[PDB]
């Protein structure tokens, strides 16, 4: 569960769009201050992806390990502009680190 890893991975990874700060802005990406335990397309006043609806799905651990893998794929249509990651111990602690970002 490296933190100062997922760190350097999230600064440049997804923390590019997404903000791991309370308060974040809509911008290429939504913000990710609790996105844990939370539904999806909720972030009002946003341009979420007519797939950022249409999934509709509870995120967490899994929904994440599975998404992450794939966000095309999971999200048919998404701007999320990513590849995908395939390491498990990569997925397993880029995660950690936003427990302990967003949930800090
Ligand atoms: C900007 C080019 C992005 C990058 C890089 C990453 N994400 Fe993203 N994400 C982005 C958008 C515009 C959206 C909404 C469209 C959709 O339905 O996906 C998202 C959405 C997610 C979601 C779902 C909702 C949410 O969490 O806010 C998750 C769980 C998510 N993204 C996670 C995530 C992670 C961990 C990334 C790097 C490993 C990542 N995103 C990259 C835009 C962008």
């Amino acid at each position: 569960g490296d933190v100062e890893k997922g760190k350097k991975i999230f600064i440049m990874k997804c923390s590019q769009c997404h903000t791991v700060e309370k308060g974040g802005k809509h911008k290429t990406g939504p913000n990710l201050h609790g996105l844990f335990g939370r539904k999806t397309g909720q972030a009002p006043g946003y341009s979420y992806t007519a797939a950022n609806k249409n999934k509709g799905i509870i995120w967490g651990e899994d929904t994440l390990m599975e998404y992450l893998e794939n966000p095309k794929k999971y999200i048919p249509g998404t701007k999320m502009i990513f590849v995908g990651i395939k390491k498990k111990e990569e997925r397993a602690d880029l995660i950690a680190y936003l427990k302990k970002a967003t949930n800090e």
